C-alpha cells in the first residue's frame, strides 16, 4: 500500500528536518566561538580586538534557550523520545552553567579566556564555565541526528520492496 | 513511481540543507537581538551598549558556514538556478558586512551600525548588511517552497 508508504515517509523527513534545525542552531554556536577575542578585517580575515565578549556570549546564550524551547515541542510517536529528552536535559544545564557564571560571562569586558572556558569545544584551559556541557550537548544532538536519519532511510526503503 | 522515487530523494536532500541554513539565520536574528547586551544572573540581556565587533564576527563566521552549505548543495534540474541563486545572495551578505569594516571591524562597534548590519526591519536603516541579509532569507524561502512542493507533486 503506497498511501501508507508516503505518509511513513513525510513524517520521517518531518521530525528529522525538526532534528536538524536544533542540531544547526547547535552548530552555529560553534561558528561564535571561532569569533571570540576578534574582529572583521578588510580582506575577510578575523583580527585580534581581546576581550568584548559580552554581547557574542549574550547571543549565545539566547540561542541556547531557543534550543530547548524548540526540543520541547518535539512530541511524536515515531520512538525518539528517549533521545529529544536526553538533548533537552543537557542543553538546560548548558544554559544554567553559561548564567551562573554571569560574574566573569556577563560582565563589560569578557575576556577572551573567560569566553572560551563557556563554548570553544575542546578548550585547552579548561572547561570549567559551559564548555563540558556544550560538548554533551553536542553530543546528544548528534546521535539523535544520525538516528532520526536512519528512520528516514528506512521508510524511504521501503518504496521498493 | 520511479519518477516520483528520485523526486522525493532530490527535494529533501535539499530541503534538509535549508531548513538548516534557515536556522543559521534564526541565530543570526539571536545576535541581532543580543547587540549591545550582556548576559544577566536570571538569563535575562542586560544593557551594555557599543563592544559590538566580536558579536558581528560571528554573525560574519556564521554568513561564511551558510555559503559553504549552499556551495555543496548539489541538486537537481528545477532546482539548480534557485540554489545557485541563493548562494550568489549568502556570498553578497558576507561581502556586504566586510565592506563595511570602518563600522563593523573596529573597537568599539556601536549599536547603531551592528543593527544596520543584521537587524532586520531596523528602523534607522538597512545599508550595512541587512539589505542583503533580507534577500538572502527570500530567496531560501523562494528554494524552499520549490523544494517542499517537489515533495507534494511527488506523494500523488
Amino acid at each position: 500500500n503506497l498511501t501508507e508508504i508516503s505518509k511513513k515517509i513525510t513524517d520521517s523527513n518531518a521530525v528529522l528536518l525538526a532534528v536538524k534545525e536544533v542540531e544547526a542552531l547547535l552548530s552555529s554556536i560553534d561558528e561564535l566561538a571561532k569569533a571570540i577575542g576578534k574582529k572583521i578585517k578588510n580582506d575577510g580575515s578575523l583580527g585580534d580586538e581581546a576581550n568584548h565578549n559580552e554581547s557574542l556570549l549574550a547571543g549565545a546564550y539566547t540561542i541556547s534557550t531557543l534550543i530547548t524551547q524548540k526540543l520541547s515541542k518535539l512530541n511524536g510517536s515515531e520512538g525518539l523520545k528517549e533521545k529529544i529528552a536526553a538533548a533537552k536535559k543537557c542543553s538546560e544545564e548548558f544554559s544554567t552553567k553559561l548564567k551562573d557564571n554571569h560574574a566573569q560571562l556577563g560582565i563589560q569586558g569578557v575576556t577572551d579566556e573567560n569566553a572560551k572556558k563557556a563554548i570553544l569545544k575542546a578548550n585547552a584551559a579548561g572547561k570549567d564555565k559551559g564548555v563540558e556541557e556544550l560538548e554533551k550537548l553536542s553530543g546528544s544532538l548528534e546521535s539523535l541526528s544520525k538516528a532520526a536519519k536512519e528512520m528516514l532511510a528506512n521508510s524511504v526503503k521501503e518504496l521498493t520492496s
